[PDB]
């Protein structure tokens, strides 16, 4: 097999004629030389863009500039100088943040935001705000984002947030659109670069991201799980990296049943593996407005759907067990089932070893063939991540990570081709499956803690 080919015009195309072009500083008055907002130039440009019949193009000049909640509009064409540094703008509200929103209280079509050069800098490494993301997307179609390192500072949430809106008692989201050229350092364990929810024909390039996950294809928003509408389809990706973290490529249906992705061109350095599958599963939350404990929402639900139904409840989410049975129940009370892809396929794959990856406590036994002794593993201090047992830092562990249910009916394939490893040890994994055998070597909570300078890379 090989891969299909395709251009950039099956996903974007851009303006042919504009109206305007103007400059934040020149035109609207922003300052790049201070430490002040410049939220309301930003939304005055582009609201002014946006009014004219044919839109226009707006430059962000070299400086250092603050934005926070800019609502983007139809026809905006932005692009930004290379020496460019911008910030999040501080809100104590305790609310979730977000730098950019394109399409979420609005309709937008004809959009883009590009770097210009070798790309400029959002930094969060001065920030107070553990809520941020850089954009949240929502009903726009046609639309380019490209060339910037994201200098994080482990905060919540993953960069760029492929989502979902609701609109006249439905759902709505992205179609036709690239995402490109995008570096993120030091993310937490837990998000990463992008995170897909809903999305129809979009194509993700030159994509890295240190810690966490670089394309993490988890769809799990609540809101699709009540109106059943969302998911991702016609997917395309090329040359995306991960170094220090969980993996580069990582699928993870929940409830969901999405469509076809197509993957080229993956690599790894110190990451747990390159390409991560997780299989589907159907998760019962407990209500925000009733008090439980660990074994009392995992009784709540033994209630409904039987003895041995429910695994053990984590922070408090409760996991169906899989065994058809119980899963035929659960479908029965809660109308929900286990999520799915169609055809996935990755081609070129390689992993390189070390000794910094992000790893979870589930996937620690496996050391048992090239690590018995569990050298070189630490688990970070209460400190540095309260919920102790989420995340350890140690050794890579495989090329490929595929915990699909194999042989149940609710199964779905990820095929891997050409996959190459770089300086494991003797007797390292090549693939771990749901068959791979494995035994208990490491001290899971009683091991060494891990070093400020290691958690904080
Ligand atoms: O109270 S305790 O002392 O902590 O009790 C201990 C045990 O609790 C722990 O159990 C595991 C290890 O640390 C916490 C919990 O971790 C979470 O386990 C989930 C199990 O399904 C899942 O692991 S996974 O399956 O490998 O993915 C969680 O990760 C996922 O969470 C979301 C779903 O997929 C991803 C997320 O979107 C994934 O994380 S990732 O994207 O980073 O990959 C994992 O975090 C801990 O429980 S706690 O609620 O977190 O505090 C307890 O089970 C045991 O019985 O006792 C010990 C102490 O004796
Ligand atoms: O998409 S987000 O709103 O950014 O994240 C949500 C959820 O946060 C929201 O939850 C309710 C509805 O609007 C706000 C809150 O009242 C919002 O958070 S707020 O910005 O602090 O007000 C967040 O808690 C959860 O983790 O993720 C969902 C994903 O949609
Ligand atoms: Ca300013
Ligand atoms: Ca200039
Ligand atoms: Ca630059
Ligand atoms: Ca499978
Ligand atoms: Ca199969
Ligand atoms: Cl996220
Ligand atoms: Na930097
Ligand atoms: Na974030």
């Amino acid at each position: 097999v090989s891969p299909k080919t395709y251009k950039d015009a099956d996903f974007y195309v851009a303006p042919t004629q504009q109206d305007v072009n103007y400059d934040l500083v020149d035109d609207f008055g922003a300052n790049g030389n201070d430490t002040s907002d410049d939220s309301n130039a930003l939304q005055r440009a582009i609201n002014a863009i946006s009014r004219k019949p044919n839109g226009g193009t707006l430059l962000i000049p070299n400086g250092t500039y603050h934005f926070l909640g800019i609502q983007m509009k139809s026809n905006v064409h932005i692009r930004v100088e290379s020496d460019v540094i911008i910030k999040p703008t501080w809100n104590g509200d305790g609310k979730n943040h977000r730098l950019f929103e394109v399409g979420v209280n609005n309709i937008v079509r004809n959009f883009s935001f590009q770097g210009l050069g070798n790309g400029f800098l959002v930094d969060f490494k001065d920030s107070r705000d553990k809520n941020l993301a850089v954009f949240k997307l929502g009903d726009v179609r046609n639309y380019k984002i490209s060339n910037f390192t994201i200098d994080d500072n482990k905060t919540i949430f993953a960069s760029i947030l492929v989502d979902v809106t609701e609109r006249n008692g439905r759902l709505h989201w992205s179609r036709n659109g690239i995402i490109e050229r995008i570096k993120q350092n030091n993310a937490l364990f837990g998000y990463g670069l992008i995170q897909t929810y809903g999305a129809d024909n979009i194509l993700f390039r030159n994509l890295h991201s240190e810690g966490g996950i670089a394309l993490r294809m988890e769809t799990d928003n609540l809101l699709m799980k009540n109106y059943k509408q969302g998911g991702i389809r016609n997917i395309f990706a090329d040359n995306i990296r991960c170094s220090k973290g969980l993996a580069a490529v990582m699928f993870g249906p929940h409830f969901m049943k999405n469509g076809d992705v197509q993957v080229t061109n993956v690599s790894s350095v110190s990451c747990g593996s390159a390409v991560r599958s997780d299989s589907g599963f159907v998760e019962l939350f407990s209500p925000t407005d009733e008090v439980h404990t660990r074994q009392s929402w995992k009784q709540a639900v033994e209630s409904k759907l039987g003895r041995g139904c429910a695994q053990t409840p984590y922070a408090w989410a409760a996991r169906v067990t899989q065994k058809d049975a119980c899963l035929d129940k659960a479908k029965l009370e809660y109308g929900i089932e286990p999520g799915s892809f169609g055809t996935v396929k990755v081609f070129d794959v390689t992993a390189r070893f070390g000794y910094n990856a992000d790893l979870k406590q589930d996937q620690l036994d496996y050391f048992s063939t090239s690590n018995p002794m569990c050298k070189r593993v630490c688990l970070p201090t209460k400190e540095q991540w309260s919920k102790q047992g989420q995340i350890y830092i140690g050794p890579s562990l495989a090329a490929v990570i595929d915990t699909t249910p194999e042989t149940s009916k609710y199964d779905y394939d990820v095929k891997t081709f050409n996959v190459k490893r770089i300086n494991f040890p003797v007797n390292s994994h090549k693939t771990i499956d749901t068959n791979t055998e494995s035994s208990r070597v490491c001290n899971y909570y009683g091991m060494s803690e891990c070093s400020s300078s290691r958690w904080e890379r």
